[PDB]
């Protein structure tokens, strides 16, 4: 549960990520593969990716993180009201992708972690703090679906 203050600053450091979409996403999933490379093994079609510069130079994956972040864009837009965006990703990341939820910890730090390396003295305490809550409630959301299904 957020706040109306609270939205607008998440909402106002998404216009840093519209700003380059697929370099956010592409550094976001950077930042997960590398951090925790079991993430890696969940995706077919980069598992071939061995080294970091692999990573960087494959347009798939920046083409994968636009997708991640569009999606993760449209959900932080409703400010909450996402129960209709949130349904079919909770379904399909646990039932065909089988992501445990926490993998969707990990990539909600990485977010944090990517700001801060992409805007660094530009992502305040207070902005910290919403981006934070944002991530959280969706987790949190995700997680409902997830024990409704029995995944673990
Ligand atoms: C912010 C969190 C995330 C968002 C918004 C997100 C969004 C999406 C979307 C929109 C798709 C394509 C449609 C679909 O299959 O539902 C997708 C596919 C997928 N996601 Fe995620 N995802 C997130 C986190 C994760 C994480 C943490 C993992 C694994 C560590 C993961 C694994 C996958 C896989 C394996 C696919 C299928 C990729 C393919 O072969 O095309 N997702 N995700």
């Amino acid at each position: 549960g957020l706040s109306d203050g609270e939205w607008q600053q998440v909402l106002n450091v998404w216009g840093k990520v519209e700003a380059d979409i697929a370099g956010h996403g592409q550094e976001v999933l950077i930042r997960l593969f590398t951090g925790h490379p079991e993430t890696l093994e969940k995706f077919d079609k980069f598992k071939h990716l061995k080294t970091e510069a692999e990573m960087k130079a494959s347009e798939d994956l920046k083409k994968h993180g636009t997708v991640v972040l569009t999606a993760l864009g449209g959900i932080l837009k409703k400010k909450g009201h996402h129960e209709a965006e949130l349904k079919p990703l909770a379904q399909s990341h646990a039932t065909k992708h089988k992501i445990p939820i926490k993998y969707l910890e990990f990539i909600s730090d990485a977010i944090i972690h990517v700001l801060h390396s992409k805007h660094p003295g530009d992502f305040g305490a207070d902005a910290q703090g919403a981006m934070t809550k944002a991530l959280e409630l969706f987790r949190n959301d995700i997680a409902a679906k997830y024990k409704e299904l029995g995944f673990q």
